């Protein structure tokens, strides 16, 4: 359970950091929930993933759609282990590629938000839930679908390494093996800044796709009550899922 003020917002508003998106995943398409934190994608025949696609042709149904930090200092082995957990398709190698590295700091700036509705893709789910499919409902109904309502982007992300020892570069570019992203030194003054190119997406919101106990397709835990003007709604949200931390020993 990370600790960082970083993490800790991005989980009070129902965020989990994505991978480097060998799919690059987008707002409101359906993703199966497999093992751990490992999703699947859902391919529904224009062969897509999103959520209109899973119901018929008359649908009259607007779901609003709408384009809208830093970490604390850690160490260099623990910034090793983030990088080789975040590119673990390549397999690239950081072990001693931050020897000089004292401290690092992550920055996530240049923020662009894809903020589905949540209010109007309940409502949406209600007022079409007779057109869904009947060859998707029976696997909705095994509760592991989950709606990408919310999407983190970054245009500017970068690495500051502080150095252990000046006149050496706090990163020995050298030691950095198999990177699926270009970076390059930024502008010096006291500290070694690394900066990745970006067009990415970091952070994605996760909310599960389900029906109540009267049987209503929806994504919020309160559907079935008496609505009021002052109601919540109580997201089955995938970071509020919890993991038993079992250990694999291979």
């Amino acid at each position: 359970e990370c600790n960082d003020p970083f993490v800790v917002a991005l989980k009070d508003k129902g965020y989990s950091l994505v991978a480097y998106p060998k799919t690059s995943i987008r707002p409101l398409h359906i993703y199966e929930h497999t093992i751990k934190n490992a999703f699947k994608r859902i391919w529904i025949q224009p062969t897509s993933g999103f959520i209109k696609s899973l119901f018929s042709d008359k649908i009259h149904g607007a779901i609003g759609l709408s384009d809208g930090r830093k970490t604390n200092s850690l160490s260099s082995a623990v910034a090793a282990k983030i990088l080789e957990s975040y590119f673990q398709d390549s397999a690239p190698s950081f072990d001693l590629a931050f020897e000089n590295s004292s401290s690092v700091i992550f920055h996530i700036e240049e923020i662009i938000t894809t903020d589905a509705d949540e209010i109007s893709l309940r409502n949406w789910l209600n007022d079409n839930q007779n057109e869904l499919r009947e060859i998707y409902k029976e696997e909705i109904k095994k509760g592991n679908f989950f709606v990408a309502t919310s999407l983190l982007r970054a245009k500017k992300m970068r690495m500051q390494f502080e150095r252990k020892n000046k006149g050496e570069l706090g990163v020995d570019v050298s030691k950095i093996k198999n990177l699926p992203v270009d970076a390059k030194l930024e502008s010096k003054i006291t500290y070694d800044r690394l900066v990745f190119e970006t067009p990415i997406v970091f952070g994605v919101k996760l909310v599960r796709l389900f029906f109540s106990d009267n049987g209503i397709l929806t994504i919020d835990k309160k559907q079935d009550f008496n609505r009021v003007l002052g109601e919540n709604m109580a997201l089955n949200l995938f970071t509020e899922i919890q993991d038993a931390g079992f250990i694999e020993v291979t």
